[PDB]
């Protein structure tokens, strides 16, 4: 079955959310697109990006280095489409702003706008965790910006509950 997402809560007509590890979701669902929470040089050193790269047994990092050699780094708010490897048909590498490193939070809208080139995506909550954005604000920008069908995997039950309660106010 194609894009067999299970156990998500529908927030709006095109945004769904689950308390889940994006890596485990990608292995089970094998979505058409999985979103990576990338940086501009596609160095998948830890967090979500490191976990997705490790699940490809480093094939994602080798492919990423070859893309950067030929094309140069991405811009903050930008993206590129590369292979999904064993996780998906394609991986959409999206660079959200890292507010802990001084990048502008307004670029989070540009980051989510990349999702609209793909009909169905499995994605993390951009710029959350160690990128420093307020995760409730990231969900609001997602809901207001994405018009295609997005399935958000948030690997923390405490944050999942706060996000759903924030949305349903
Ligand atoms: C908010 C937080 C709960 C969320 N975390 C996540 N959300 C969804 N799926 C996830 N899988 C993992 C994971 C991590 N490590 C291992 N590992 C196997 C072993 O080698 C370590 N496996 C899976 C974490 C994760 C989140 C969302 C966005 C961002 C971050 C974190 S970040 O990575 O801090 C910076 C980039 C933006």
């Amino acid at each position: 079955e194609v894009n067999s997402f299970s156990g998500y809560l529908k927030l709006t007509d095109n945004v769904y959310i689950k308390n889940a590890d994006i890596v485990e979701e990608a292995k089970k669902v094998k979505p058409t697109v999985v979103v990576n929470a990338a940086n501009v040089y596609l160095k998948h050193g830890g967090g979500v990006a490191g976990a997705l790269n490790k699940a490809t047994n480093n094939a994602m990092q080798v492919e990423s280095d070859d893309y950067i050699a030929t094309n140069g780094p991405l811009k903050v708010g930008g993206s590129c489409v590369l292979s999904g490897h064993n996780l998906a048909k394609h991986c959409l590498h999206v660079v959200g702003p890292n507010v802990n490193k001084g990048e502008d939070i307004q670029l989070l809208k540009s980051a989510y706008e990349n999702f609209n080139q793909h009909e169905v995506l499995l994605a993390p909550l951009l710029s959350a965790g160690i990128f420093g954005a307020d995760p409730i604000h990231s969900l609001r920008v997602c809901v207001d910006t994405v018009r295609t069908n997005v399935y958000l995997a948030v690997f923390d039950k405490n944050l999942y509950d706060k996000l759903v309660s924030s949305f349903l106010e």
